[PDB]
C-alpha cells in the first residue's frame, strides 16, 4: 500500500468572511497510487466552521467566519486509505469585507445665543468594527428642524465629529431650539463582490439656545 | 471652560499578548488648560480586556489578550471635566509571543507492521499543531526514547518533518523484538515569551509498534 498524498493546494485556503453558511467552500483532494477508496476528515479545535463529506471531500461552511473574531486559524485535514491515515494541517486565511457599520456612542446640549461663529457646540463619536478605509467614519447632518432661518446652514459637522457654528442665532428672531439628525457612514469597502458604503441609523441631537438679553 | 484634551499617544497602544492579567497596561493621560479635575473611563464592545481607575487613568489588563483571536481592536476612551466629556477611539495593536505549544490530537497511538517490510518504507505518521503562526508555529518532530533500547533499536526508526516515521533498519519477531515503544515529542522552532527566546515543546506521546511474524 502507498499512503494517499494530498494535492499541493491543501496547505492553505483563502475564504472570504461574507461567505454564506452551507456554501461549498472547497474540496479535500488527494491521490493514491493504488487507487484505494479514499475517506476524508477534518479534526481539532477549529473544525466546527466546516463540514466534510467523508467520501467525496466536499467541505461546506457550518459556522460564520469573522475577520473581527478569527482572522486566520489552522485545521487538521485527513485522507485515509484502507491501511493508513495521513493527517496534515491547513491554514484558513479569512478575508475582510465591509460587514459592520458605524455605531454611535451615547445627545442634547444647550448653547448661548451670543456664541461666536466657528465655536464648537457639540462633538459626536461613532466607531466601525472594521479596520482601514471600511472603518473610517464620515459625519453628516441630514436634517435640521426647524428648517426656518437657513437652519440647513446654521451648523456644520467636520471629521472629528465636532459640530461647529456656521451661522448666528437669535432666541427671539430665529429659534430657541434646533433638532439635528446625524448619520455616520464608512468611507467604503467590499461586501458581496460589490462596493458597499455601510451607514448608521440616524441619531438626533437637541440643541437649546439660551437667551442672554 | 476649555474641554480636556488627550495626549497625542492616546490614539494607539502596542501591547504584547504575554502581558499577564492584572498588569499595568498603560495610562489614560489628558490635559485641561483650565486645570479642572479629570475623570477617565473606557467604553465599547471591547473594553472587557481593561480596568480603568476613574480618577488616576491607570489601565490594567482584566482579560487575557491573544494574537490568534483578536490581533487588533478599537476601544472608546473618555475624559471628562466637571462640564464636558471628550470621547475618542483608541486602537489596540497586539503583538505575537511564543505563547502556544505543539499539541497532538491523540496522546497514544498504536500500529502493527510486518517483519518483511523493506527499509525506507513508512510505518506510521504523526501530526502536532501549534496555534502559533510563523516560525513559532513550525513543529520539529523527534524520537526521544526507544523501548526496547537495544543498540539496533535506537537506529531502526527516524521521524521526518512531515511526521512520517520511516524504517532506517531491518526487523525480526524472533531474532530482535516483537514490540518497540517510541516516545515522540513536537517542539516549535522558537520565538519570544516573557522577553526570552522560548522553544515551547509538547508532552511525551507514545507509539506502540507490534511486529507480525511472516515465516
Ligand atoms: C484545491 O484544488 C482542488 C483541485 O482543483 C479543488 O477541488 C476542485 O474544486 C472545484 C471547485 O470548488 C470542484 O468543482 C466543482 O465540482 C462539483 C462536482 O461535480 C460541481 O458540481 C461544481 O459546480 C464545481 O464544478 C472540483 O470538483 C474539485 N476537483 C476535484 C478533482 O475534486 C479544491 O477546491 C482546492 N482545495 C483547496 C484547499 O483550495
Ligand atoms: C501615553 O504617554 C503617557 C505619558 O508618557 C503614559 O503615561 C505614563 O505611563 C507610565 C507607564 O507607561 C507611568 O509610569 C508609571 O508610574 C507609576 C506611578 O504612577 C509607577 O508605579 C510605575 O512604576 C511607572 O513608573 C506614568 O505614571 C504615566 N504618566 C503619567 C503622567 O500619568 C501612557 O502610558 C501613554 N499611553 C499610551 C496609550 O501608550
Ligand atoms: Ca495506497
Ligand atoms: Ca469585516
Ligand atoms: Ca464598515
Ligand atoms: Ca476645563
Ligand atoms: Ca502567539
Ligand atoms: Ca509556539
Ligand atoms: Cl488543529
Ligand atoms: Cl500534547
Ligand atoms: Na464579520
Ligand atoms: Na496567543
Amino acid at each position: 500500500n502507498v499512503a494517499p498524498k494530498f494535492l499541493a493546494n491543501m496547505t492553505s485556503v483563502i475564504l472570504p468572511e461574507d461567505l454564506p453558511v452551507g456554501a461549498q467552500a472547497f474540496w479535500l483532494v488527494a491521490e493514491d497510487q493504488d487507487n484505494d477508496p479514499l475517506t476524508y476528515g477534518m479534526s481539532g479545535p477549529n473544525a466546527y466552521f466546516f463540514a466534510v463529506t467523508p467520501k467525496t471531500g466536499e467541505v461546506k461552511l457550518a459556522s460564520a467566519l469573522d475577520y473581527e473574531t478569527l482572522y486566520t486559524f489552522k485545521v487538521t485535514i485527513s485522507v485515509s486509505d484502507p491501511y493508513i491515515q495521513v493527517q496534515r494541517e491547513m491554514l484558513v486565511i479569512v478575508e475582510d469585507r465591509n460587514d459592520n457599520a458605524p455605531v454611535f456612542q451615547n445627545f442634547s446640549t444647550s448653547i448661548n445665543e451670543t456664541l461666536p461663529v466657528g465655536s464648537v457646540v457639540f462633538s459626536v463619536l461613532a466607531v466601525d468594527k472594521d479596520m482601514g478605509s471600511a472603518g473610517m467614519v464620515v459625519y453628516s447632518i441630514e436634517k435640521v428642524i426647524p428648517s426656518t432661518g437657513d437652519s440647513e446652514h446654521l451648523f456644520r459637522i467636520l471629521a472629528n465629529g465636532s459640530i461647529v457654528l456656521n451661522g448666528s442665532l437669535s432666541y427671539n428672531n430665529k429659534s430657541a431650539f434646533y433638532q439635528l439628525e446625524l448619520k455616520a457612514c464608512d468611507l467604503g469597502g467590499m461586501y458581496h463582490n460589490t462596493f458597499t458604503i455601510q451607514c448608521s441609523l440616524p441619531v438626533f441631537l437637541s440643541i437649546s439656545v439660551v437667551d442672554q438679553p
